[PDB]
Order: structure tokens, then sequence, then C-alpha cells
């Protein structure tokens, strides 16, 4: 996260941190109890042992219930950037209560409002290109970009119907590298994406790219 501020204790109570052979990786969203959702492009095709899912913690590293995979199914149609969607099951299930719970999902059909404040959280880096990434959980807000002014900044065929953009024009707030799959929240705390790519980092002119939520609740629903 670019331009974030720290977490507080209980402001994402469903977020897990996805770790890959020990090191930083990908967030995602639990779902249920043995249930996480993530973007696709942080686990397909890779060897599924690698990860770990950390959840009910602001750090990636300690505190919290731990869980290994048990399988991964990625949207059907994933391709390139588009539908990047998956769906995690957990070796371990994690009940709720306390710091952690589950996502409100946004519902199936909708898409964010442009112009509407919606609120990104990650253990990524804090600047394009950098090597470390904090301990503890960041979140920024963000405003929705109109998937037309989106279209503008990366071309009509880039950005699908299953995409949203978010970001400000002067750019110095985004989501990047190591925060994807982890959630982007409405200003009442649901979860209506995940943080898929864009085009550096917090860059001006050049939006956050989300995989949405609203667009791909069927295939959420089937496999929850």
């Amino acid at each position: 996260i670019v331009g974030g501020t720290s977490a507080s204790a209980g402001d994402f109570p469903f977020i897990v941190s996805i770790s890959r052979n020990g090191g930083p990786w990908c967030g995602g969203s639990l779902l249920n109890a043995n249930t996480v959702l993530t973007a696709a492009h942080c686990v397909s095709g890779y060897a599924q042992s690698g990860f770990q899912i950390r959840a009910g913690s602001l750090s990636r590293t300690s505190g919290g219930i731990t869980s290994s995979l048990s399988s991964v199914r990625v949207h059907p149609s994933y391709s390139g950037n588009n539908n990047d969607l998956a769906i995690l099951k957990l070796s371990t299930s994690i009940p709720s209560g306390g710091n952690i719970g589950y996502a409100r999902l946004a519902a199936s059909g909708s898409d964010p409002v442009a112009g509407s404040s919606a609120t990104v959280a990650g253990w990524g880096a804090t600047s394009e290109g950098g090597s470390s990434t904090p301990v503890n959980l960041l979140k920024v807000t963000v405003p929705i970009v109109s998937r037309a002014t989106c279209r503008a900044q990366y071309g009509t065929s880039a950005i699908t119907n299953q995409m949203f953009c978010a970001g400000v024009s002067s750019g110095g707030k985004d989501s990047c590298q190591g925060d994807s799959g982890g959630p982007i929240v409405d200003s009442s705390n649901t979860l209506i994406g995940a943080v898929s790519w864009g085009n550096g980092c917090a860059r001006p002119n050049y939006s956050g790219v989300y995989a949405s939520v609203g667009a791909l609740r069927s295939f959420i629903d089937t496999y929850a």
C-alpha cells in the first residue's frame, strides 16, 4: 500500500495474509471457516504446498491462526488479467470470534459507483519497486474511477466488465506489489473487489484495477 496508514485491530476482521515459500506474497479475504478469496494470479499453477494463510492478525508474520491449503479453484474464464479471482479451501477451519470474522460480499450484479469511497488494505510494498514490506497491515482510501475513464487510461479492451478501477488522478495512494488478492471494501466495509493489477503503483493517471466481486459472485457462491 502506497500512501496509507496503519490499520487498527478489527478494521478488516476477514483479511488474511498469504505467504509463499515463507515470504510475503498476497492478501485475501476469509469467506467462511474454510474458504479464502484471493486473486487467481496469486495461486494459479503454483505448487499449493508453498502457501500459508494467516488470519486474525495485523501482522503477516506472527499472531492469529494459520492454515495450509487443501485445494485451489480459479475462475473458469481466468485469462490474462481478466477474471482474476480464485477460491482457496483451507486444511484448518478458522472460527469467527474476537478479531476474526467473515466477509460480507457485494450483491450479485453490483458495480461500484464512480466517485464513491473505497478502502484497500494489505502488506505490500509502500513504494513502486520497493523491496521491503511492512510487518503490519496498511490501508488507504481511494475513490472509484469510472470504467470509461479507466479505459481512457489503459485502453478500451483492457478494462472488462469484470474489473473496476480506483485511485486518485494525481496519484500517491494505491495498492502495489504484494497487495494482490487482498480486499477493497466500500464505505460500509462490504467486500467489493480484490487487488488485481495496474501500471506501476500510485502513478498519476493510472488507476489501480480490481477484480469485481459483484461481477463474479456466481463463481464465488458456487464454490464457497
